[PDB]
């Protein structure tokens, strides 16, 4: 959609973005991504992952109106899942959570884009 690329985010749009974010935070499989990765759970994580991201950081940026275009919001969300699949092996519970939660996000994102005009 060109509106995703070109149209600045409005206060109305941010009500939808908060709804998408809350739906992910409530998802059963979102537990590994609610808060930043604890370095004591993964000692070399922050030397390996250049741009870490988590849902609590995105909650702060949504509240602060940090995002100006929908592309930037999708980019932050995608970092969460791409970081996880790059650091972890395919049989990790974190990796499997990233697979289900990203599919859930795409569903919710399609819903946000569809209703963005009404
Ligand atoms: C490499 N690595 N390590 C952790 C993590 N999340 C995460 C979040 C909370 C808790 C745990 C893990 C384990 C036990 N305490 C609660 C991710 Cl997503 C990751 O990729
Ligand atoms: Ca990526």
């Amino acid at each position: 959609d060109a509106m995703t690329v070109l149209t600045p985010l409005t206060e109305k749009d941010y009500e939808g973005l908060k709804r998408v974010l809350r739906s992910l935070q409530a998802h059963k499989m979102a537990w590994p991504f609610l808060e930043p990765v604890d370095p004591n759970d993964a000692p070399d994580y922050y030397g390996v992952i250049k741009e870490p991201m988590d849902l609590a950081t995105m909650e702060e940026r949504v509240q602060r109106r940090y995002y100006e275009k929908l592309t930037e919001f999708v980019a932050d969300m995608t970092k969460i899942f791409d970081n996880c699949r790059y650091y972890n092996p395919s049989d990790s519970p974190f990796y499997q959570c990233a697979e289900v939660l990203e599919s859930f996000f795409v569903q919710k994102l399609k819903g946000f884009k569809a209703s963005r005009s009404h």
